[PDB]
């Protein structure tokens, strides 16, 4: 065990191991009560989040045992990983606090495609690394859900990682009106169409590197109908093949009335950019989630054939989530939560 020392941050006495110095908030509130610190085993800056009332119900403790697990198993150079988990407690009895620790990058692509000029190499290396980091995620049959500017984090290299995991959070009020926490979802989505698989996350990488390409949001909607609005009128209005598929009768109903659109020319859309990036947004911006391009085939598209390496595009380990259909009082989950805390081996 190391040895631990009490200081007053975010309004709360932080309890850390002394490898960890110089703490100071970060974010601003966006990531939780998240601190910078540095790391004096491993000389880097770090990010160390205190969680809030981890254990306050059944619906929390499983939120807490839910994040730890995934942040233990992401293992990719895209993909945000666990540097360290502690607590202060010396057994399960006096335990109530969980700290996460992960590396920190400098800025996230909100603030470089809002303030910088990008080539077509730059939008081919972007999103080669999210695909690459998708590919793996996928591998573990796990759904991201969030993708945005906002969740991909990049360094002075155009070095990129995924990061804040769709851990089930996003509230009715958060997904209301001109916001950015919509603009990226896939339409099945948005709006309860059919249960959903990992192919919203590929309408969301398309969303992205349109905004890379031409520098504006590429569907900003006012509301929930408007956003339908600008979906349809460039990838056309659904035929009777996707309407089948859409389970709920009322939502089938709402998209009849409205007046037929054919599919937009989008070399006419995207003036000007490479043929190649054309063509895979075509292939992205499916409306038919079961007719889009997955990962693994995006990589092998010839658009990223200067960066595409197939010994160098890893899959991931198994994952159990056995645990999402369980249903278990809160001390169970706090004690499940407890052992993967106490089991937690760090990286090389
Ligand atoms: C835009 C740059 N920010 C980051 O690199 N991340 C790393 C992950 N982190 C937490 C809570 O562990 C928050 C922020
Ligand atoms: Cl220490
Ligand atoms: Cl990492
Ligand atoms: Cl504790
Ligand atoms: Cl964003
Ligand atoms: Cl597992
Ligand atoms: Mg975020």
């Amino acid at each position: 065990r190391p040895t631990f020392y009490r200081q007053e941050l975010n309004k709360t006495i932080w309890e850390v191991p002394e490898r960890y110095q110089n703490l100071s908030p970060v974010g601003s509130g966006a990531y939780g009560s998240v601190c910078a610190a540095f790391d004096t085993k491993t000389g880097h800056r770090v990010a160390v989040k205190k969680l809030s009332r981890p254990f306050q119900s059944i619906i929390h403790a499983k939120r807490t045992y839910r994040e730890l697990r995934l942040l233990k198993h992401m293992k990719h150079e895209n993909v945000i990983g666990l540097l360290d988990v502690f607590t202060p407690a010396r057994s399960l009895e006096e335990f109530n606090d969980v700290y996460l620790v992960t590396h920190l990058m400098g800025a996230d692509l909100n603030n470089i495609v809002k303030c910088q000029k990008l080539t077509d190499d730059h939008v081919q290396f972007l999103i080669y690394q999210i695909l690459r980091g998708l590919k793996y995620i996928h591998s573990a049959d796990i759904i991201h859900r969030d993708l945005k500017p906002s969740n991909l984090a990049v360094n002075e290299d155009c070095e990129l990682k995924i990061l804040d995991f769709g851990l089930a959070r996003h509230t009715d009020d958060e997904m209301t009106g001109y916001v950015a926490t919509r603009w990226y979802r896939a339409p099945e989505i948005m709006l309860n169409w059919m249960h959903y698989n990992q192919t919203v996350d590929i309408w969301s990488v398309g969303c992205i590197m349109a905004e890379l390409l031409t520098g504006r949001t590429l569907f900003p909607g006012t509301d929930h109908i408007d956003q339908l609005k600008l979906i349809l009128r460039l990838v056309g209005t659904p035929g009777a093949e996707l309407l089948k598929k859409i389970s709920s009768e009322s939502a089938r109903n709402y998209i009849q009335s409205l007046a037929q659109m054919p599919k937009m020319n989008f070399a006419n859309v995207f003036i000007g950019a490479n043929p190649l990036a054309v063509d895979l947004l075509e292939k992205m911006l499916v409306l038919d989630s079961d007719k889009r391009i997955t990962a693994a085939q995006a990589l092998a598209h010839a658009y990223f054939a200067q960066y595409h390496d197939p010994d160098d595009e890893p899959v991931a380990d198994p994952y159990d989530q056995s645990f999402e259909s369980r249903d278990l009082l809160i001390d169970e989950w706090k004690s499940l939560t407890y052992d993967e805390v106490i089991s937690f081996v760090p990286p090389p």
